[PDB]
C-alpha cells in the first residue's frame, strides 16, 4: 500500500514538484547548518 490517505488537494502533474530534491542537491553541498572547523 505504497499510496497513503490524502487531506488536501493533489493532482497527477503536481509529482512535478518532486523536481525539488534535484535543485536541493545545490545547498545540500553547504547547508546553512552550525561549522566549527574548516581543517
Amino acid at each position: 500500500g505504497i499510496h497513503k490517505q490524502k487531506e488536501k488537494s493533489r493532482l497527477q502533474g503536481g509529482v512535478l514538484v518532486n523536481e525539488i530534491l534535484n535543485h536541493m542537491k545545490r545547498a545540500t553541498q553547504i547547508p546553512s547548518y552550525k561549522k566549527l572547523i574548516m581543517y
